[PDB]
């Protein structure tokens, strides 16, 4: 709820902060030779059973979102994100809540090489959080398949921690990978 | 969608067969230094945005043989040395409303370096990034809020019937009693 800007955001006291980031790379890959997998998007699996964009909390009294984001990457992505600098130009969007606790997270948006994107994924079984607060990566699906369910619609369909799904519509949208009457129909189609 | 036997199945005209496998492993990790992890459980997100047990289509070899050379191909070629023998088979399912289709199920204990060696190496399978889209552990589990973990994984999209595998399995290997599932499944739906 709410679209805060990120100075606003910033300013307010007693606030609790989280920071997300949106990892993602072009890629030339086509699922059965036919489809085209056009961009690689990661997400995990969280230690509570739900779907999220990696990072978490952090204290803007003592480090700055970037820096709070970079340590909170490292610990669920591992090593792999010290060759990763997501800086406040990747920073997109900022959401602020009050109900039920008083509560600002951030999106970030930062592309990659694919195989910084492949570096990290065979990396990330070494990270400190692996198999403990993250239970593993995952790529989102940007295709629908020909039974017009299978792929981006159905994986709509699982389960995400608040607001994640939000984040990833905005993602499509701003990536310019899904028109709005594709998102809809996506949408549609999920149901 | 119905129960078969092995028998009744490997004999049966037309239909096509399937053939998925839970890999597991014990566990001493605590989640926030508090939570048994208890159990290392491999699942996966496909290419069709669904949850599932990595495996698939096998007049061809053998049931064992199949699920191999699948396994190869979406978990890598660690999985060359797994022994995946008849003794690792559990059940066999039937639907017909897509298509005459008979899934056969499997349940294999690892050592947990073994199951860390498959996540390490998965990233080089055949199907990584295609077929499969990324390896998950099931959580075990019930968090302090009655939902999270288990309960809320259950609420993620699966491919048809591994959900149903996934309770047997849970049974099978003695992780949780007949009402802690129906409790799990109460607190997921609801
Ligand atoms: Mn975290
Ligand atoms: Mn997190
Ligand atoms: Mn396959
Ligand atoms: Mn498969
Ligand atoms: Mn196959």
């Amino acid at each position: 709820p709410r679209n805060i800007s990120r100075e606003e955001s910033l300013q307010l006291e007693g606030y609790k902060h989280a920071c997300h980031a949106l990892l993602h790379a072009p890629s030339q890959a086509k699922l059965f030779d036919r489809v085209p997998i056009r961009r690689v998007l990661l997400m995990m699996m969280r230690f509570d059973g739900r779907l999220g964009f990696p990072g978490g909390f952090v204290d803007t009294r003592d480090i700055s979102l970037e820096e709070g984001l970079k340590r909170e990457l490292e610990e669920e992505l591992g090593p792999a994100l010290a060759t990763v600098e997501v800086t406040e130009d990747d920073y997109r969007s900022s959401q602020v809540r009050e109900h039920p606790q008083k509560c600002v997270t951030h999106f970030y948006i930062k592309e990659l090489k694919l195989e910084e994107i492949e570096r990290i994924e065979a990396e990330a079984v070494n990270a400190k959080d692996h198999g403990l607060e993250v239970m593993g990566l995952i790529r989102v699906p940007l295709y629908t398949l020909r039974d017009r369910v299978g792929g981006l619609p159905a994986f709509l369909c699982n389960n995400f921690i608040g607001n994640s799904k939000s984040q990833l519509l905005y993602a499509l949208r701003s990536l310019k990978l899904l028109r709005e009457d594709q998102i809809q129909e996506v949408l549609k189609a999920s149901h």
